[PDB]
């Protein structure tokens, strides 16, 4: 009746991590990712999968599902998730060989707010809200057309722990209502801020850019403890700081009340993804 | 070579659709979940991640997809290939003698308690809808069970109970008393076993009917084929299992042979309405090792 061409030729290795490897693969002449998961990580390709079995999500900002594959191999199970493949890689990896211009930048971060946005609204008839739960520049990849996508669903709750470096006080301090679903959106807030403190760094003006560094570069070591991050974040209340050199750009004076403003200790205070996009399409 | 071709459609319900499909040369099984039972196909991908499953008397488990494009979703699961189908297939063709019935019942027996009882590994599972139709006969006399999709797990070891997420119920024909009066203790891994243990005395008894004795031999008939309609609901189901308190009748010439007598005994022991007076999967593989 019909051949099923299942064969994907994997050409190269762009990722590699604890979690396991993504490799570049072709299909049918196409490219696709392929994310092969450790036996150590094979819950975040089952919840991956639980989730898309439950809603299959399609938006230019979240990165595009292909396939879940459980192959049986003589004394193990090998898990395979295959998605759509960005040439250009994380937004971590593009923000240490470029600077921005304004357009640049905006056209990033309205995309990854309008990703999780998309990820936090539910709608009927539709998708359950969903909360990410370990939003960061790594988990996000460049588009060809400028605009960004969100990866990485395997920790994602509907309506493993998070990055340490990008987790909101509440979780640090273990005061995080784990019964509330609001809860979880206002953890991906936090993260977010975080991302756009990033990016922003990244935009020249007046001849101006800071070099990429990751939040709390200055204040925490590489593969900080979760004392180390409570610490800093819960205790002493540290915060990304705002350069002097922002407030002469009035882009960057609008991106850093938003960031301020996804940062209050009180996670009830912190905008939604909708109020940032609606913030971010009146700057500029 | 991962590549597969779909030769023939040997099955097709509400569940889906089973193809034989060739895969290197070879004959494989491919199920398509229709989308209204997705939850079977992520259920049946969970019990096959445990790689302490595999068993002569489970059906192989090759591989699970799920495949999207725009709003399109496919579910395929791709096990081993037994053209001689299902129990319920084959007993309508086909009568039986001693060895071969006890070899069949023997089977499933040992392929329950393989299921049934925890490695220190793979978790204890209680399968939820044990019948002919989700049993295959293979080329060497022995069945395999099929179908994890309302599997329930359970580990003593760790004290976790997982039931999953599948409002799917079993096949109402097999369904035992507290299953079908609703009465059934969910949050008890044991009330799960004691379901499978009513089911496999219905499917023993199914098959008895076909073991010749004495020259005499009961036609392929389904449980309770004789007391509901055609296509029994779940009320239909209740009146005679719970209200009418119905088990199968057993043939008067059973007892005329020393073999289907021990069944006749063992099937009873299977369909006590008290959950906990029936035979567990070990007992019975026990029996049924003994009898000849
Ligand atoms: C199983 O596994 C993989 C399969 C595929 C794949 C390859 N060709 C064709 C398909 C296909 C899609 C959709 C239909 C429709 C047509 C009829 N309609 C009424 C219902 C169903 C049929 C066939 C698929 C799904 C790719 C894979 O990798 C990219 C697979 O492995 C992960
Ligand atoms: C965050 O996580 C996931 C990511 C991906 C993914 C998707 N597209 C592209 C990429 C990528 C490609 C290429 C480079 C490099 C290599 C070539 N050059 C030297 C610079 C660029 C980096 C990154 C990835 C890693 C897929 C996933 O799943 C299948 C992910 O997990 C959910
Ligand atoms: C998983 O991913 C990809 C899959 C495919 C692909 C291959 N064969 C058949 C199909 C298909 C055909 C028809 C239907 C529908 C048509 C409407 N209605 C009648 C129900 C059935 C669905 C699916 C597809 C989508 C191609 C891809 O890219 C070229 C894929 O992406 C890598
Ligand atoms: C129950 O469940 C699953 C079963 C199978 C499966 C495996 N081998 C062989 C078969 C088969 C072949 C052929 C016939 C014949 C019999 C009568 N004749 C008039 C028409 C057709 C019947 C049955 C099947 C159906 C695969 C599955 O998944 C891939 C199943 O689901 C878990």
């Amino acid at each position: 009746q019909r051949t099923v061409a299942r064969d994907i030729t994997l050409l190269e290795c762009v990722g590699k991590g604890r979690y396991g490897e993504v490799w570049r693969g072709s299909w049918q002449g196409e490219n696709v990712a392929v994310k092969i998961f450790s036996s150590r990580d094979e819950k975040s390709w089952f919840r991956e999968t639980e989730l898309y079995n439950t809603v299959m999500l399609r938006h230019e900002n979240i990165l595009g599902f292909i396939a879940s594959d459980m192959t049986s191999r003589h004394s193990s199970t090998q898990l395979w998730l295959i998605t759509h493949y960005h040439e250009m890689g994380s937004l971590y990896d593009y923000l240490q060989l470029t600077t921005l211009d304004t357009v640049s930048c905006l056209r990033i971060v309205l995309s990854i707010a309008s990703g999780l946005a998309h990820l936090h609204i539910e709608i009927f008839g539709g998708k359950p809200a969903i909360a990410h739960r370990d939003l960061k520049s790594k988990n996000i990849l460049v588009k060809k057309n400028g605009q960004c996508c969100i990866a990485d669903l395997g920790l994602a709750v509907m309506h493993r722990v998070g990055t340490k470096r990008y987790m909101a006080p509440e979780v640090l301090d273990e005061t995080i209502q784990v019964d509330c679903f609001d809860s979880y959106k206002r953890v991906d807030i936090w993260a977010f801020g975080l991302v756009l403190w990033e990016v922003a760094r990244r935009m020249v003006s007046n001849g101006i850019v800071e070099d990429y560094k990751p939040p709390f570069y200055d204040v925490v070591p590489n593969d900080p403890s979760f004392e180390d991050m409570r610490k800093v974040v819960c205790v002493d209340q540290q915060r990304p700081n705002i350069p002097n050199r922002w407030f002469s750009d009035p882009t960057l004076t609008s991106l850093a009340k938003l960031m301020k403003e996804c940062w209050y200790q009180n996670p009830s205070a912190r905008l939604t993804a909708l109020r940032i996009k609606k913030t971010l399409t009146k700057i500029d």
